């Protein structure tokens, strides 16, 4: 009861209670918002991991890359929220790059096949998926996607870094579409977060020079921030998320919100 | 009942039932918030146009000019909404710039008294205010101020637009002031809106070719926002401020949200 | 005699006497500089076309997307300007989008093939060339890549625009690698030129819808721009190119220098 | 012989044959260009600094802040070098702000009347400059202003940044006026240099902890600059200022060119 509530939500990115879309989940659960989940192959295995959400929530199959998913897409919502509901809100925390493109391998040894199937699940997918659900979403909507500052360069995140430059241009013209249905597109761009994958890396397993790097990346983070910076924490991200899906923002679109504690604006 | 719930905002600005603060007030009292509103010179004026929002709300007068009451503003916040009992939100929704360096006198024309004069109420200002507040507010507080956006040159708003590049600047130096004490410090940045004082410029008021040129900047605006752009509507913006001073966007310091229907991030 | 006197520059992009880097080629040699250039499928007719340049040039076929190219690369540009001697300059005057991706189609409806074939000789290929080529250049030396402004989401550019953004962002992770080296890698953002290509569309080959959009888009530039803009003269924007690769900004890499008459400055 | 090859500049802001005027009039010499000095208290201080310049050229009295001086100007000049003789550039490599709005104070000490006489100083003189000199420039002239990146707050320049935010911001608005005399109006942002003035800083003069976060300052610009930084070496600020009166970058005004090694590009 309040904020999110009475709307309807797809989320997507789970793959772990670590996931920050799972935390999105969450609050907007605990908000009033009936949801909807995405998943992509280990489905059995998210399965589990939602089943632990505030409430019920049904849970669709969706691998970004593939079309006829993109096309299913519209339908396999309505059957499951009820034909004549329409989607309020679609959070996209979804994005892939291998360790290759990653911080194995240095920025000029990834080949393009790999920067390639990186940026369409990071870049493009935003787009494929606006696309296929703009149809079905109520006037006053939002579509959200989970982002990084991008501009400038850092070490270790080499090529996703790019994908994200990609991704936040994507919006912009992803805020045009949107536009006509009276729908607002936004990135949130947040801070370090430990999930599953982030604390691997952390943990040496994608090189051990690159686990330093992100190791000295969160370290000068809370050192910028004003009100410093909690890397494992994700509600912080995550209510902003709400805020972006609540009709309080209802004039921003094409437009990025800093979940970073300030970090950005700060030199040293 | 909900966001602005049991929070206490003091909202400075107001001067006519046109003013993007009083629209701010009215939505925050519409929220559940204790106000405590500020006045310049016209204050029986004032007085007569807040006693219509909502509900009642004290009236203190603030000239930021003026240090007697830089000084006096602490403890006479304090008395009104009772000691021991601290602030919660703080909207300076204020800012001030001669004729002449506006639109009746070109660009070098404008002598530095005025254009002084016209950056310490919409600069400088901001600093003061946060100066004189910051001691008596509740961590996970909120400091918020109205600028608009001074990346590109624009006709018509010659130095007042230097003065929200400055406001936009001191936003970041007070960010960390404000940081210690666990309080956010950030701008939202409002396309144009016909306030008494808009109005009278489009209206020829500052010259002919000024209002002509206030009159084809609004008309570009609607053209580029995805989601349109009405200049007689305050409550977005009004809307947007709230949820800045819930706490919704809990980790966005020095910061500016733009409520301009995107805009910005359109090129035609 | 002057500027690029005694370097060896490496233009790129050239296709006809209209194209970019035909212009930067001339003023290149104009300056001093012993060239080498490069072409892509049509080779006998740009042969011809290179033919008409200042002095004599040799020219290495690269098509960008082809490995073994850019791995014969390095090699054939030494044979080329003599063993022993190193490259001064490189510059990066080469891009594509299909018109799916470009005007023809929305946004929405270009395929990631489309679009991926796009931003593999945009984006990415900046990347494989700073690769193929660091190893033989002179400390000093300079990487440049032709861009236009992507921040502000436009109409007709679509997927253009994020392939630049990419782009934008490659630049910097370039400006890494490069800078062990002693080399300078930037990116001349410019303005609208009538090249062949650029013609074609405005002359509503790629739609008429398109070509009005693209030519309400030059349209503004001049208006914006403080000291006019000349789309039909390259000269501007190829003297840039020179500065740029020219010892006189030494200091400035993984930037972007516009070459746009202010244009990017301006609001209206 | 080359670049400012017979052109007539007028370099302003030497005190001492440390302050990064003082380079960039002896790399103007350099090239062939007729210069005129500026000065303010200490005259026959700096005549004894200018008269070791490769070249003799005048030295004529410029208190920024003094009408008389600032209507005095434009004859003044004329006499020196010659009437019916154009000037071609203007560097304005001036500014200034209290021991209380940098470093000494912090944030929130420094009062308006010391605001104020620095962003005069800093800010606003830019504009008064551009006024007096704007009449009596060649087409295809070059005004240009020293300034440093403040998109981010950093410790220890306080108010100077404010000063700075302002100053990047009046550069448009003589990019403007600028262009109707078809004059060029540019900021080169440097990155820090040992100036007597910065020196005495790292010192410790203007306060230990200020000294000190100055000191931390330098130490991360080299860390992040991919071709590194030399703080001690005004030399590639001042051969960028070159090459923006040179008429190389012809196409850009209302602009600010990074002769920072990059710093501003990278995060770390
Ligand atoms: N590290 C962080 O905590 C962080 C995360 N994000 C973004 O937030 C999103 C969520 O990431 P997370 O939760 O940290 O990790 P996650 O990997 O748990 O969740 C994302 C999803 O990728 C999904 N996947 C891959 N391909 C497909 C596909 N084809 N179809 C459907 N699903 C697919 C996968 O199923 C998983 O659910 C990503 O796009 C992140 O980049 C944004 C910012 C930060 C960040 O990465 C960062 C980096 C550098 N500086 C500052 C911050
Ligand atoms: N035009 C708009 O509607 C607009 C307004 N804002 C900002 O919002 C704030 C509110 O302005 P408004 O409500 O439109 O006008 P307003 O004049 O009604 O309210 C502001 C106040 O200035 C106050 N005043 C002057 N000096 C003092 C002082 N010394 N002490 C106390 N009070 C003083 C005065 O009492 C009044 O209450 C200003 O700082 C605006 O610049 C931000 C953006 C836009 C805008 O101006 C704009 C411009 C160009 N492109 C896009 C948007
Ligand atoms: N329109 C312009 O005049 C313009 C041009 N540029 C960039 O400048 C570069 C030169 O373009 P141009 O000269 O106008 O056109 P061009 O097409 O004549 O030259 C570029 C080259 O693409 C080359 N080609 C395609 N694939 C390959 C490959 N695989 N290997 C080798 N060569 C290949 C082709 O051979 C040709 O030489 C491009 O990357 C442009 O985007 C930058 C800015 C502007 C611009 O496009 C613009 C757009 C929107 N707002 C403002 C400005
Ligand atoms: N520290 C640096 O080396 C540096 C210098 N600049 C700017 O370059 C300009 C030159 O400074 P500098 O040479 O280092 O020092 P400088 O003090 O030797 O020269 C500037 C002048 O101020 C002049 N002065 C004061 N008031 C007046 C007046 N009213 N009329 C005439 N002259 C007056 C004075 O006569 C002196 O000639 C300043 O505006 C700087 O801020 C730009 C960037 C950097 C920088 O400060 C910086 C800061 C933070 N991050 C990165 C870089």
């Amino acid at each position: 009861a309040g904020l999110l509530d009475g709307k309807r939500i797809l989320v997507s990115g789970i793959i772990t209670d670590s996931s920050i879309a799972f935390h999105i989940a969450r609050v907007a659960q605990e908000q009033g918002a009936q949801l909807v989940l995405t998943g992509f192959d280990r489905l059995r295995l998210i399965q589990r991991i939602t089943d632990r959400l505030p409430a019920k929530a049904p849970l669709l199959e969706l691998d970004v890359q593939n079309e006829e998913h993109l096309a299913s897409l519209a339908g396999r919502v309505t059957e499951a929220i009820g034909a004549g509901n329409k989607l309020d809100g679609v959070v996209h925390s979804i994005g892939f790059m291998p360790q290759t493109g990653m911080g194995i391998n240095p920025f000029f040894d990834a080949p393009y096949a790999d920067v390639s199937k990186g940026i369409h699940i990071s870049a493009y997918s935003y787009a494929s998926m606006a696309k296929a659900l703009l149809p079905i979403m109520n006037p006053g909507g939002s579509i959200v996607g989970m982002d990084f500052d991008p501009s400038r360069a850092m070490p270790a995140y080499n090529w996703m870094t790019v994908a994200k430059s990609a991704l936040e241009s994507v919006n912009r013209f992803v805020a045009r579409e949107a536009g006509k249905y009276g729908v607002r597109s936004n990135l949130v761009a947040a801070g370090p977060i430990r999930t599953l994958a982030m604390s691997a890396i952390v943990g040496g397993a994608l090189g051990e020079e690159a686990g330093a790097q992100i190791q000295l990346l969160e370290e000068g983070w809370d050192q910028r921030a004003p009100i410093g910076w909690n890397m494992k924490d994700a509600t912080p991200v995550a209510k902003t998320v709400c805020a972006l899906l609540s009709d309080w923002l209802p004039a921003t679109t094409g437009d990025i919100i800093y979940a970073d504690g300030g970090a950005h604006t700060q030199l040293l």
